[PDB]
């Protein structure tokens, strides 16, 4: 129902290794860490899956740029 700081700080690291360096690192968790819990889950246990949510996001990130 929102993750603990623990819990974001797995998120975190998760999204560094999907990501290559100068990714938004800490927005992308953000809006992850906002995903149910099941779906947190999930991203920490399914490479696969972080990274369509990490791709998802960092792109609605672009869409919301200019």
């Amino acid at each position: 129902g929102g993750a603990s700081v623990k819990e974001r700080e797995r998120l975190l690291k998760a999204v560094i290794s999907v990501t290559e360096s100068g990714a938004p690192v800490e927005d992308i968790t953000d809006m992850i860490a906002s995903l149910p819990k099941k779906d947190r889950a999930l991203a920490l246990f399914n490479p696969e899956f972080l990274k369509q949510k990490v791709d998802e996001a960092k792109d609605i990130l672009d869409i919301t740029d200019e």
